[PDB]
C-alpha cells in the first residue's frame, strides 16, 4: 500500500509540464495558471480536501433536500443523491457540494441539458466532454452512458466516481485534483482551485448538520 512516489518538487515539475491545463478564474473567466500558482496550489497546508470521501455519512433525505434547497435542478433531488451514496458508497455531502460547483449551484443553463433528438443529456460532475458539438458527434460521456435525466445524472456520476477515481486510490478531493501517486495524469479537474471550492460547501454542510469527519491524510509525497 505504498503509494508515495514522488518528491514534491518532482511533482511540481510534472503539473507544470508541456501542455497540461491547469486554470484559475481571474477578472470573471478561467484562464490559465501561472507556474508559481500551480506551485502554490498543490501545497499541502494543514482539511476537508484530504479527508476520505468514500465513507458515507449520516444524512436523511429531509437533511439532504434542505441542502438542495434553492439549488436548481438540483432541488428536491435528495433521494437520488442518497441512492448514489448507497450504491456506490460516495458521501453524499462530497457528491452534493460536487454536484453544486459543477452547476452553478444547479442554476446554470449547461446543468439544464443538451439536446440530441428526442432526448436531451444533463452531466452533474464536470464528467468528459459535455457541449452540442460533442453530444452531436457522439463523442460526449453524457450520451455514452445515456444520462437521460438529472436522476440518471446523478446516479451515474456517482457511478464513475466511485469506479474511476475511488477504486483508482484517490479517495480525497486533493488526489482526485492532483494525483500524486501519478502527478499530472487522470486529474479531476484543470481549476486550480476545484478542490477548494467543494471542500468550502462540504465544511458548510457538516457544521450545519454536525457531521464527524472520517480519516484525513497527512502525507503525499516522499
Ligand atoms: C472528469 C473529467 O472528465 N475531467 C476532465 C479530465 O479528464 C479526467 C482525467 C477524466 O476523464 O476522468 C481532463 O483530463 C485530461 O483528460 C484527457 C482525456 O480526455 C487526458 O488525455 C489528459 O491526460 C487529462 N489530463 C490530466 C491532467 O489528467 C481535463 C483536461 O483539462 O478536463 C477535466 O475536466
Ligand atoms: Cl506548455
Ligand atoms: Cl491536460
Ligand atoms: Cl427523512
Ligand atoms: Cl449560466
Ligand atoms: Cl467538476
Ligand atoms: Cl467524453
Ligand atoms: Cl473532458
Ligand atoms: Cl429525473
Ligand atoms: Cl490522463
Ligand atoms: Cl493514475
Ligand atoms: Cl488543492
Ligand atoms: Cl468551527
Ligand atoms: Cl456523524
Ligand atoms: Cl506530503
Amino acid at each position: 500500500a505504498n503509494d508515495v512516489n514522488y518528491s514534491f518538487d518532482e511533482a511540481v515539475s510534472m503539473q507544470q509540464g508541456k501542455g497540461i491545463v491547469q486554470t484559475k478564474e481571474e477578472d470573471g473567466k478561467f484562464v490559465e495558471a501561472n507556474n508559481n500558482e500551480i506551485a502554490k496550489a498543490m501545497t499541502i497546508s494543514h482539511d476537508m480536501k484530504y479527508m476520505d470521501i468514500t465513507e458515507k455519512v449520516p444524512m436523511s433525505e429531509s437533511e439532504v433536500n434542505q441542502l438542495l434547497k434553492g439549488k436548481g435542478i438540483l432541488e428536491n433531488r435528495g433521494k437520488v443523491f442518497l441512492e448514489a451514496q448507497e450504491k456506490y458508497e460516495v458521501n453524499v455531502i462530497y457528491l452534493v457540494s460536487h454536484a453544486l460547483v459543477a452547476t452553478g449551484n444547479g442554476k446554470s443553463e449547461l446543468a439544464k441539458g443538451i439536446k440530441d433528438g428526442k432526448k436531451r443529456y444533463y452531466n452533474f460532475f464536470g464528467i468528459g466532454a459535455f457541449d452540442s458539438s460533442a453530444v452531436r458527434s457522439g463523442k460526449s460521456y453524457a450520451e455514452k452512458e445515456q444520462w437521460t435525466s438529472p436522476d440518471k445524472a446523478i446516479i451515474g456520476g456517482a457511478k464513475f466516481i466511485r469506479n474511476e477515481y475511488f477504486e483508482n486510490n484517490q479517495l480525497n478531493l486533493y488526489q482526485m485534483r492532483w494525483n500524486p501517486e501519478n502527478p499530472a495524469q487522470h486529474q479531476y479537474a484543470s481549476d486550480i482551485r476545484w478542490a477548494d471550492k467543494i471542500a468550502k460547501l462540504m465544511d458548510k454542510s457538516y457544521k450545519q448538520f454536525g457531521i464527524k469527519k472520517d480519516d484525513i491524510r497527512q502525507t503525499y509525497y516522499k
